[PDB]
């Protein structure tokens, strides 16, 4: 309950948007589906090819907006970081609004990607302002929040979700309540009040930016005071010479005409740029994506709307509960650590599931473990890759390309996201048992990946990499 940790409150409000920004239209798609007719046509006024493609599309408008948002926050942040939370929540106040009073599937559509390409914003902004706004042992403790409020925000807007008639029946053809028409754009509209309460906190309390940018940029005298306030201590000597040194690498890379481009032909910086890139990618291959975006989808098949409402209730709980000891563990048993157990969970999550599925397809007890897999699957996720994969990128890269190889990670993992979702909806529906086999390959892959290449980044110096040492930056 530090300073610092006051500062990284304020940050984690724009991950409490991403976290419901994600999960909103899950929850409600089926009334907006009604309300908006996309299935009026035929018998079924839920389930047809229409509402398929169109919320296929829906979909894949935040994932492509996250990819655009990341990339264009590795120029954003140049000038200022808590400028970019700024941005992130005008920008989602609008959105928000926007949203709130769409009619049409072109103008919820627009209005997603927009939420998506703030998303992406959140993305690289959120995590880079908690790294430079923490003490740097801790640094992983506090770099969990980030992913503590994306999960809170995926759980609250599912609790929102409950003040609904649970859904209209596929078959019936009884009219929304007056309340769930209102209620659905309420919980869309529910964003710009955060928004408003994000802009407050900013403006009022937390008006400094990080230490590390307003040296970066000449104000030296003022990067103290932050500096000091959020260490609560008046001999700040040592964080300050390391913002110091990596300043000065800085300067000395611009001179040196040094740029994410140009730092990918050398190979001592394209190593640990393509292994940030791959870390980043291989957060999808643990398929929780798939999970999240199709909830209802999966169980769908052997689960009624009941029970996949208690189930979708449960899941993101536990998804946000299993997120508090990352912020003991991180720091205290390392990331690599972690990442490494994290990577075994989800193989005991995948494989017997696989081997279950093989043996027969429509078992009874195939389907009860598939439920306990579900959870085996998140709770070693949910502690692990989720929570230090947005910590890692923002320790493992060297000043000179450490926000632009942070922002080209996040849009690598947003980009994966694309990858790894939707030719998982299509395999899924047609052999469960080889979607499930490639998911403990990939497991297995990722442990030796991280085992053999993956240094551990625990207690570095800011703009420091295990990869790469400071006099090895000089030479470049
Ligand atoms: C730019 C600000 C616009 C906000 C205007 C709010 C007016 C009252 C909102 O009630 C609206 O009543 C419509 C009747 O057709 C419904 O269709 C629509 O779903 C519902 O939202
Ligand atoms: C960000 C989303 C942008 C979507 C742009 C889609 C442009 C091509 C489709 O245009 C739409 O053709 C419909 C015919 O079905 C018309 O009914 C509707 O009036 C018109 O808008
Ligand atoms: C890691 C957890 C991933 C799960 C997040 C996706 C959940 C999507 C929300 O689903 C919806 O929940 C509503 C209750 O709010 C139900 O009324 C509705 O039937 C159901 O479709
Ligand atoms: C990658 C997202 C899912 C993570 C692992 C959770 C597994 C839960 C899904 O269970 C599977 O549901 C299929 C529905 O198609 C059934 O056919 C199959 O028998 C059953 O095993
Ligand atoms: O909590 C679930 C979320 O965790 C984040 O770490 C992942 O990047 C998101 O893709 C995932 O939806």
């Amino acid at each position: 309950f530090s300073t610092s940790f006051k500062y990284v409150l304020s940050a984690c409000i724009a991950s409490f948007i991403f976290g419901y920004q994600v999960s909103v239209l899950n929850t409600i798609k089926n009334f907006i589906v009604v309300e908006f007719e996309w299935c009026k046509g035929e018998k079924d006024r839920l389930n047809c090819s229409n509402n398929t493609i169109q919320s296929s599309f829906l979909l894949a408008s935040v994932f492509i907006g996250a990819v655009l948002g990341c990339g264009f926050s590795g120029y954003l942040v140049q000038f200022g970081r808590r400028l970019s939370l700024l941005i992130i929540y005008n920008f989602f106040f609008l959105v928000s609004i926007l949203t709130s009073i769409t009619h049409h599937f072109h103008t919820i559509l627009f209005a997603r990607l927009l939420s998506g390409f703030g998303i992406g914003l959140v993305t690289v902004s959120v995590p880079m302002y908690i790294s430079e706004m923490t003490h740097k042992d801790k640094k992983g403790a506090y770099g969990v929040m980030h992913q503590l409020f994306i999960t809170f925000g995926i759980f609250v807007a599912v609790m929102l979700g409950l003040a609904m008639g649970e859904g209209p029946k596929a078959d019936s053809t009884e009219p929304l309540t007056s309340f769930a028409k209102l209620w659905w754009r309420l919980m869309f509209l529910f964003p710009s009040v955060i928004s408003l309460i994000g802009i407050l906190a900013l403006v009022v309390f937390f008006k400094e930016e990080t230490p590390y940018f307003l040296f970066e940029k000449g104000r030296i005298e003022e990067s103290k005071n932050i500096l000091k306030k959020i260490y609560e201590t008046d001999n700040v000597d040592e964080p300050l010479n390391a913002i110091k040194e990596a300043v000065e690498q800085n300067e000395s890379a611009k001179k040196n005409s040094l740029s994410l481009l140009s730092a990918l032909k050398i190979p001592s910086y394209r190593y640990v740029i393509i292994l940030g890139c791959l870390l980043s990618g291989l957060q999808q291959f643990t398929g929780i994506n798939v999970l999240v975006s199709n909830s209802n989808e999966l169980y769908k098949e052997f689960l009624d709307s009941h029970l996949i409402t208690i189930l979708s209730v449960v899941m993101t709980a536990v998804n946000f509960l299993m997120t508090f000891p990352a912020i003991y563990i991180v720091e205290k048993l390392g990331r690599k650590t972690l990442l490494l157990w994290g990577c075994v969970g989800v193989l005991v999550a995948y494989l017997p599931t696989a081997i279950a599925n093989e043996i027969n397809r429509n078992s009874n007890f195939v389907k009860i473990l598939s439920i306990v897999a579900t959870f085996v699957m998140i709770i070693s996720f949910a502690v692990s890759y989720g929570p230090v994969l947005w910590i890692y990128l923002h320790e493992m890269f060297p000043s000179e390309i450490k926000d632009s190889a942070a922002s080209l990670a996040s849009l690598v993992n947003w980009v994966c996201a694309i990858i790894v979702v939707f030719p998982s909806d299509i395999i899924i529906k047609k052999s469960p048992s080889i979607l499930f086999i490639v998911f403990s390959v990939m497991s297995i892959l990722t442990f030796f990946f991280i085992f053999f290449f993956i240094k551990e980044t625990k207690g570095g110096e800011i703009g420091t990499s295990p990869y790469i040492t400071m006099e090895e930056r000089q030479k470049h």
